[PDB]
């Protein structure tokens, strides 16, 4: 790709946002344009800073960050400011959260779908994201657009063990050779997440390895209630313990895209509160946050 070797006096810091995957986010104002300024915090972040520069400016997508330029002397990137935060902050982070509807959730995972299914198209070869969960997806536009960050974990298609224990594809932490399926995995988790609103595995406690042995022993987030049989079985097929029997995230976007006939008004932006921060009874089947009687409404006008 084309990067620009920005120096710091074109850069005007405002505050820090907060820390991603590895280093420091920062708010910035370049050229009359809100930048984010990612810079370097340990010297152990190099390795993770190098490979997100070499993938960061090859993609050119609408629901991935744009990567602007690049600084050298201190090594920082220089990517788009996302106004909304991250999707993580959206669904389980401070008071108060924000309200959103069936649609909302449907659209975050298409356009989640979207951008990788663009990393998965890329050629002489693929480019897996190996890291998707709700923290690495920001939020812009009123919390209408996705848009997919972090790829510090991004590689060509292995290196087992990468990203985090909830989202993670069981065939990655088993030392067997994972492909741009364990990414699908992911996405099916995320889907189940948004749809009710619950962080996935939280009743697991932790560390790490107790989610490990459970999702390897076949233990997968709680079948949701009222859930539409169509998305059920595209997210159960995310699940599948064989990456073969899964979906391929071009597929997805198919499906997903066909659905969104039915989740009308994903483009309102979040702006009503939300004191339903209540978790209810858990015997098998979890309540699902958004609403479903719509669809059923919409779904039955076209199909008898
Ligand atoms: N991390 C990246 O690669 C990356 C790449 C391009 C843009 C950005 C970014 C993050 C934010 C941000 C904005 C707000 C507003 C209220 N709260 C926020 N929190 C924010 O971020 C936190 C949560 C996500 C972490 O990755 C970083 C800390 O604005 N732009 N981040």
């Amino acid at each position: 790709g084309s990067l620009h070797m920005i120096d710091y006096k074109e850069i005007e810091v405002e505050e820090v946002v907060g820390r991603g995957a590895f280093g420091v986010v920062c708010k910035a104002k370049w050229r009359a344009k809100d930048v984010a300024i990612k810079q370097i915090e340990s010297e152990s972040e190099r390795k993770a800073f190098i490979v997100e520069l070499r993938q960061l400016s090859r993609v050119n997508h609408p629901n991935i960050v744009k990567l602007y330029g690049a600084c050298l002397n201190p090594v920082c990137l220089v990517m788009e400011y996302a106004e909304g935060g991250s999707l993580y902050n959206v669904l389980h982070g401070a008071e108060p959260l924000p309200y959103y509807t069936a649609a909302h959730a449907m659209s975050w995972c298409l356009q989640c779908s979207q951008g990788v299914a663009y990393l998965h198209s890329m050629q002489p070869k693929a480019l897996i994201h190996r890291d998707l969960k709700p923290p690495n997806l920001l939020l812009v536009a009123g919390g209408t657009v996705l848009k997919i960050c972090d790829f510090g974990t991004a590689c060509d298609i292995m290196t087992n063990n990468k990203g985090s224990a909830a989202w993670m594809a069981p065939e990655v932490f088993e030392g067997s050779n994972y492909s741009e399926k364990c990414d699908v995995f992911s996405w099916g988790i995320i889907l189940w997440e948004v749809i009710t609103r619950r962080k996935p595995f939280d009743e697991i406690g932790g560390p790490a390895f107790r989610i490990m042995w459970a999702v390897h022993n076949g233990t997968r987030p709680p079948l949701i209630k009222n859930l539409p049989k169509p998305i059920e079985s595209l997210m159960t097929r995310c699940w599948s313990k064989d990456p073969s029997q899964r979906p391929s995230m071009e597929e997805i976007v198919k499906i997903m895209t066909h659905l969104m006939r039915y989740f009308p008004g994903a483009d309102e932006p979040l702006q009503y509160p939300c004191q339903h921060s209540l978790p209810p009874g858990e015997d098998g089947r979890v309540e699902p946050y958004v609403d479903f009687a719509e669809f059923y409404r919409l779904w039955s006008v076209d199909h008898g």
